[PDB]
DNA sequence: AATTATATTATTTGAATTAAT
DNA sequence: TATTAATTCAAATAATATAAT
């Protein structure tokens, strides 16, 4: 009997511990460490909403992971101009060798699993995610 | 690439449409993870082995085992070979819950997987079982 | 040495709350 | 009023290191 939903969340379990080890060092939280990741390649233009949705956390878990990031010195909050509604979240000058730490091995992790397999296995798999997940969210509006 | 990332958001999605198409049960998407896997494997599959399909720690496992046993859904039992493993199986009370779990599930899995092509869903259920592997020959 | 429990210890959420547009 | 953000704070939720048979 087929599996592949449950067998896909073991997968990124099991990838998202390979990151989070190899990062032990940092001493760094899992959520803090995924979420930094995100604030570096999300401009800053984006929502909390999306920014926290980018991430896999609802608005209210940002927020704090965002004021212990601030307590840590890693990221600010500059309230806007033309939208005084919005702030938007930067990364600090302190954080580069932190940043340029997580981006390594995520990066260096990926491209390790996708270095066994063929091209043809990558570009359909590849595609597919973004199929799926669209999908999905297709039938989310009914 | 961020693959790994948009990978992690298709898991959320396909979770979260479950447990959209779950919500007058009124269990907590945990307890229909672990009602699922419960009935999905074998009995002799004990708490430790158990947590491990769940996603979760085994204490945590302990928390949501006796929610579900005062429930009346589950029952704990010492296994007449050993004393300090435990059978763990649903209860005829649970019957009619778990054809609604399983059914939204596979359900859910026979529609997702739909204009996808049979080539494409080969390639998907065999890549994901070499990536794991990879991981793990990583570690 | 293994299989299940506790116990702090901490985060994650869900419910209104503030605030601007 | 109706909208979209950001936030905050009691009570669920799980985790980490720690037990007990």
């Amino acid at each position: 009997e087929s599996t592949l939903g449950s067998d896909l969340a073991r997968l990124v379990r099991v990838w998202r511990a390979l990151i989070d080890h190899r990062l032990k060092p940092l001493e760094l939280t899992q959520t803090h460490w995924v979420t930094l990741y995100n604030i570096n390649r999300l401009p800053p233009e984006q929502s909390q909403i999306q920014l926290a949705k980018a991430i896999g956390i609802e608005q209210p878990s940002l927020v704090r992971t965002l004021d212990q990031l601030e307590e840590k010195g890693l990221i600010t909050r500059h309230t806007s101009a033309n939208d005084r509604r919005a702030k938007r979240i930067k990364l600090t000058e302190q954080s580069s060798p932190i940043i340029e730490q997580v981006d390594g091995v995520i990066s260096s992790t990926r491209k390790e699993i996708l270095g066994g397999i063929s091209s043809d296995e990558i570009a359909v798999l590849s595609g597919l995610i973004d199929k799926l997940e669209k999908n999905i969210i297709q039938l989310q509006t009914k």
